[PDB]
């Protein structure tokens, strides 16, 4: 007798948005929120956050979003980012608003603090499908981040503005003073 293999097994391919297991090390924010860079004094340049993130860090993607400089940056080690938050958090004088995050890949969250509490993972999900596979194509397959983003939810960018301010006008206070008048002889 022989010992002839008999197994059967297809090659690798793509998976639906719902795949939290196959997602690159580029172009991705799901359960990551990044090295954060705000008020960016440049231009939206991204050649010079990394003209400043060159010197004692390892950063290697940088992106500018949004038309009220949002900016993040990926960073392949995390004693670099850490020695980012050192200079531009803690020399006296930021010239960038440097803040940091990572997710554990939360599970089981069913929970009210997940339920009434608001969360930048979402937002890639309403904002890179409307932007980029809900203008000139169907939404969900319409574009490579199909394997990444990995949420389908049906809920996109909705609302209208709201203002409950309240003021009140004042104007200064006028007084005067007249003594008492008596004739003479």
């Amino acid at each position: 007798p022989d010992e002839l293999n008999v197994s059967n097994n297809p090659h690798y391919r793509p998976k639906p948005v719902s795949y939290d297991s196959t997602l690159p090390p580029d172009h991705i924010k799901v359960y990551s929120r990044t090295l954060f860079i705000g008020g960016v004094p440049l231009n939206m340049k991204e050649w010079d956050l990394a003209n400043v993130l060159k010197p004692f860090a390892e950063v290697q993607s940088v992106i500018l979003n949004n038309s009220r400089k949002h900016a993040f940056v990926k960073v392949y080690s995390r004693h670099e980012a850490e020695n980012v938050l050192q200079n531009f958090n803690k020399d006296g004088a930021l010239p960038l608003r440097t803040r940091w995050g990572v997710g554990f890949g939360p599970r089981d969250c069913c929970d009210y603090q997940h339920g009434y509490s608001i969360i930048p993972m979402h937002r890639l999900t309403d904002a890179d499908k409307k932007w980029s596979v809900s203008a000139q194509w169907g939404g969900t397959s319409g574009q490579p981040l199909v394997t990444g983003i990995v949420f389908e939810e049906p809920d996109i960018i909705v609302g209208e503005g709201v203002s409950s301010k309240a003021i009140s006008q004042k104007m200064p206070t006028d007084s005067g003073r007249n003594g008492p008048r008596s004739g003479k002889p």
